[PDB]
């Protein structure tokens, strides 16, 4: 068996490997990269996303979300407080002001311990998930906004048509922004690129062992259990590294810099934070190794997790039976 550690692995595809995704998801999974939950792709040096960046202050964020703590340092939730539209020009700006940028810090470690440790003390305004895309037209390769659909992979796979489309989301982060412990919806995958500005933090726990998670997440968060059987779809509990080593669960650590991708496989819970001013772009894809992920995605069916018009027919093809009871959680 490959990585039977469940490592993160780091790629580093030619020009020529670069043509073809599926082909190199492919390949990573031949290597074990699955396992992790989590891998880098560094793209090779020709590459390149767009040609610059010189004209993004004018996109829109017209639901900036302010990321408010609740608990102990290493063991909290958050909400999230909508604040009034702003440009990215004046997000970037604010970030920068002197009550949110990134504090001084020796190295990428130091940094890590002043987030966990004083992460609750702040409340951060994260630019999340606005559709839109930043990958010139003219990129072929690893273009975010081209891939093959979900939809057409289900159709392929199953045989099925169904509605729905599948395009990607901008992140606009600063320091201390967090993303909370979650896999994706219908446990798909995800492809996170990092377009500019300063790196993300990420956390992951290996596939496998996701219901350890799961499982300490329900004595942490008693509550929160009760009310839901799949809170974790809530995308609002954060656990620390610490935390977890305490509570031998197992993960691993990377961080991600600009001009870097990060995929996630299916049902590799992850969550991490913002170093400072930056913008990623990322999206849900699926592949035939997925679909007996979605068979067996847990769903949250309490109203909270409120979800994409494109999960119903997912829910509804490979969940007939959690069908109804997901739906009236839906509306
Ligand atoms: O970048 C973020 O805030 C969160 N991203 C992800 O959870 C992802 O790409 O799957
Ligand atoms: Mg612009
Ligand atoms: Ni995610
Ligand atoms: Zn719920």
């Amino acid at each position: 068996a490959q990585n039977p550690n469940c490592n993160i692995m780091i790629f580093h595809p030619t020009k020529e490997e670069f043509n073809d995704f599926d082909k190199y998801i492919a390949y990573m999974e031949s290597q074990g990269a699955h396992r992790a939950g989590l891998a880098k792709i560094i793209p090779p040096k020709e590459w390149k996303a767009r040609e610059t960046y010189d004209n993004i202050s004018e996109i829109l964020i017209a639901t900036p979300l302010q990321q408010v703590a609740s608990g102990r340092a290493g063991v909290f939730t958050q909400y999230h407080k909508k604040k009034k539209a702003m440009t990215v020009g004046e997000y970037r700006h604010l970030a920068n002001s002197k009550k949110y940028q990134t504090p001084p810090h020796q190295n990428f470690e130091d940094l890590e311990r002043k987030y966990w440790k004083n992460r609750i003390y702040n409340s951060p305004i994260y630019g999340a998930d606005i559709s839109g895309s930043l990958f010139d037209e003219n990129t072929k390769q690893w273009n975010l906004g081209h891939l093959g659909t979900i939809q057409d992979l289900l159709e392929k796979e199953c045989g099925v048509v169904i509605e729905g489309v599948n395009t990607p989301y901008l992140y606009f982060g600063m320091w201390k922004t967090t993303f909370a412990w979650h896999t994706e919806d219908m446990d798909l995958y995800s492809i996170n690129y990092l377009h500019l500005g300063e790196p993300k933090t990420w956390y992951v726990v290996p596939p496998e062992h996701g219901q350890r998670l799961e499982r300490l997440a329900r004595e942490l968060f008693p509550g929160s259990s009760r009310g839901c059987g799949a809170f974790l779809r809530h995308k609002v509990a954060l656990i620390s590294p610490t935390v977890l080593k305490e509570n031998g669960i197992p993960f691993n650590r990377i961080t991600q810099e600009a001009g870097e991708f990060m995929v996630t496989f299916p049902y590799g819970y992850h969550a991490g934070f913002n170093h400072g001013f930056n913008c990623a772009e990322a999206i849900n894809f699926a592949t035939p190794r997925w679909i007996d992920y979605g068979k067996m995605a847990s769903q949250c069916s309490c109203g909270e997790a409120r979800v994409t018009f494109s999960m119903d027919a997912f829910v509804r093809i490979l969940q007939p039976e959690r069908y109804d009871l997901w739906k009236r959680g839906q509306d």
